[PDB]
């Protein structure tokens, strides 16, 4: 899977909100482009002159994420964040020249991402009460990953002492994205655990935080909620469910070729962090069948 790279695998089965620190600093921003940010402005102008209803939005930028020594007390992860925008993404990660920007950032800064917007996405491995994960089918008419399978998620918008409010907005955003797209009541959802961070190499290395969320409804009840919104209550064109039993071997299935990169990152991290038992009971052959 060359289109996805793991930046972070969390310990302990995944980290809760209370164990994560953020540092939000202009030192973590994109570097101005070599020949100036006028190249971003030009792309944006061209786009607005064809689609004048489009609007910019701020986004969080991922600079880096450092894990504490495993087994330690205190905060377990430090997220280094800056600010970016949808406009800066369209002018850098989405540009035809994005690979040239990656080479120049290696030359100039020793950092392939230094000239890239790299907005932080969020995604969920969302489990039902009857042990299925939730999948969504993408419209064949959108610009990004048309017609491919996704998981719930999105790209959160801004508004350890500004840090803790930023970590709160990241965790809140993955629940809000599940309520808005799957049409689930907020009180049917567990507090999220962070599983890790995955990069999309087809989008010049932009990263997504991947979370585990448990729902108290069965697959049948989740389907009813999604569908009862009607076609205008969701951006996706369909919902479907895979038993957690069968997610273990998903990369060997014909489904794997239809998964978008950020959904592949969610399923690899689910399998490594929530799957893959370490203990004698769950690791016994009748409960963890070989192969
Ligand atoms: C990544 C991180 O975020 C906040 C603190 C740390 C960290 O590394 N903590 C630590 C270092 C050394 N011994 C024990 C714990």
């Amino acid at each position: 899977d060359p289109e996805v790279t793991l930046l972070l695998q969390c310990p302990g089965g995944g980290l809760p909100q209370e164990q994560i620190q953020a540092e939000l600093s202009p030192a973590h921003d994109r570097r101005p482009l070599p020949g100036g940010d006028e190249a971003i402005t030009a792309i944006w102008e061209t786009r607005l002159k064809a689609q004048p209803w489009l609007f910019d939005a701020p986004k969080f930028r991922l600079h880096s994420a450092t894990l504490a020594p495993i087994g330690s007390r205190g905060p377990q992860l430090l997220l280094r964040l800056g600010l970016t925008s949808y406009r800066d993404f369209l002018g850098t990660n989405w540009s035809s020249s994005a690979a040239w920007l990656r080479q120049q950032g290696a030359t100039d800064w020793g950092d392939t991402q230094a000239y890239l917007a790299d907005p932080l996405g969020v995604g969920a491995a969302l489990a039902t009460a009857d042990d299925f994960l939730v999948f969504l089918r993408r419209s064949r008419q959108v610009a990004e990953a048309p017609g491919l399978v996704d998981v719930p998620g999105g790209h959160p918008e801004p508004q350890d002492l500004a840090g803790q409010l930023v970590v709160h907005e990241l965790f809140s955003s993955v629940l809000q994205e599940i309520c808005d797209e799957v049409n689930l009541p907020l009180l049917t959802l567990s507090q999220p655990l962070l599983l890790g961070i995955a990069r999309n190499e087809t989008s010049a290395g932009r990263a997504s935080a991947e979370f585990y969320v448990q729902c108290s409804l069965t697959s049948e009840q989740v389907r009813k909620h999604y569908l009862s919104g009607g076609p205008e209550a969701h951006e996706s064109t369909g919902i479907f469910f895979v038993e957690t039993q069968n997610v273990r071997r998903l990369p060997e299935t014909e489904m794997w070729a239809e998964l978008c990169p950020s959904a592949k990152g969610a399923i690899i991290l689910y399998n490594r962090v929530q799957g893959s038992p370490t203990g004698a009971a769950l690791g016994s052959p009748a409960l963890l069948p070989p192969l």
